């Protein structure tokens, strides 16, 4: 990109590991990203140099529009503050989005979902539709998107450290999990289907996105994955997070999110291991 | 990209660090590539896959030609084995270029340098030869380009864990240093003037890469800013090794290699912080 300002700030230590008490990088040389890994300043800097937009999407289905306010007031404190944002909400019920204030540079848009009397289609509605707008609107209107869950709050900083062409997040049920315990989808008639043997993370699907043509290509797949495992009368065991998962095995995410990104304190607390509980499930 | 196939390998461990004693990722969420942070055979799969072309640009003149047949030699048994390669070779003599027995998938070029009667145009000489050939052959021809020094020799296995679009290597003699005592250009009438509180690490100019058009940016920066210093009477200090620090301090690499990859036995021993010895000063 074009060059960097002059900035002061301290040296990277090459004899000191930036922690000692977690895996930083993937096998696959994918920074995973953790409180203490990154300097914000020296990315803030990169990204806004690059004029990037960043695209959040949400869906928010019956009672689910509950959530909005807090979901949206929270991304405004912590979510990309400074950049470029658009926030996407995807709801079937446009009256019931919240007016939220937004900081400048950022914008919303409200999206009808098409309604549909299967739930089969409702299953799969989110991997589509984010496939079809991928198309429609955010090619021509955002550099990334961030694909996340409405059921949340955002507590601290979640900013372009998450940027790269594809990510997923480790699910925080399952970090310290080994593989076998991992929930995947285990029935080999399923498009989903991981075995015992194979599997690097679990990845949750409340939080994944990348650059758009990224992000277009893993929900195409995992819509039509989905589409050949209803013709062959299988669900995945957990849905749409079961094909993010077959998905991000066979293509390796170029960063992995930390449990930080995806959390949930009153199940688990607040563990040494996380120096920050950035966005979290809402009690 | 397209999709790996089923492979088995060890889990990722989230709670246990690659390694405890170095630094794995920078600041900017780069990896810092030490054994230990890598599985090979995740990184072959993914770049064959792909069918990487790696170019290696190596200039030999006058006596300097000595070193070709080891430098050569040894590149075929460490230097991307099983990938393809196309070796450049510059050089005042190409009668003296020894006669190597290439692997299947690898061929040499030999290219013969431009005569100069000025030491100054001989001191820009690779980049601006670099920077011209990204033109002539370069991005036709190959994916990835490795401009590394001849007089040297492949001890250990160099592979696709070094690719991406910026690399540049820890010089070996800095590693472990403060910035203060990094040997950067410190005359601000230079355009390879770095002040005393900036910098992150001194990157050495025997070993840099990238893609082709990152390896282009690269070298025709560092030639226009070695004519600008030209034209002002100035020589930095370590030649294109300084205009390399500077355009790398202001355009972070996106991976930066340890000095696993540019080590001197001699003068340095063999330090328990390296696993392997990979590309090592000829005696």
């Amino acid at each position: 990109m074009v060059s960097l300002p002059r900035m002061v700030y301290p040296q990277p230590k090459v004899l000191t590991p930036c922690r000692k008490d977690v895996l930083v990088v993937t096998p696959w040389l994918a920074p995973i990203v953790w409180e203490g890994t990154f300097n914000i300043d020296i990315l803030n800097e990169q990204f806004r140099l690059q004029n990037t937009t960043i695209g959040l999407t949400v869906f928010a289905i019956k009672k689910y529009v509950a959530f909005l306010k807090l979901f949206l007031e929270t991304a405004e404190k912590h979510f990309m503050v400074g950049h470029r944002v658009h926030y996407y909400v995807f709801t079937d019920q446009p009256a019931a989005v919240p007016r939220v204030t937004l900081g400048t540079g950022r914008q919303l848009s409200v999206l009808e979902v098409r309604a549909y009397k299967r739930w089969q289609d409702v299953s799969m509605r989110r991997m589509e539709m984010i496939s079809d707008f991928c198309e429609r609107r955010f090619l021509s209107e955002v550099d990334y998107l961030v694909c996340v869950d409405v059921d949340m709050e955002f507590r601290d900083h979640v900013g372009v450290e998450i940027l790269t062409p594809l990510f997923g997040t480790l699910h925080p049920g399952f970090y310290g999990s080994s593989r076998e315990a991992f929930t995947y989808e285990r029935r080999p008639q399923s498009q989903a289907y991981i075995p015992k043997d194979e599997g690097d993370f679990y990845y949750g699907g409340a939080f994944f996105g990348g650059s758009v043509q990224e992000v277009q290509r893993l929900t195409r797949a995992c819509h039509q994955a989905m589409m050949v495992d209803q013709a062959n009368g299988i669900e995945a065991v957990w849905h749409d997070e079961s094909h993010l998962n077959k998905y991000l095995l066979r293509h390796k995410p170029t960063k992995v999110l930390s449990p930080e990104y995806l959390w949930d304190q009153q199940l688990l607390g607040w563990p040494a291991v996380l120096r920050k509980l950035r966005f979290t499930a809402v009690p």
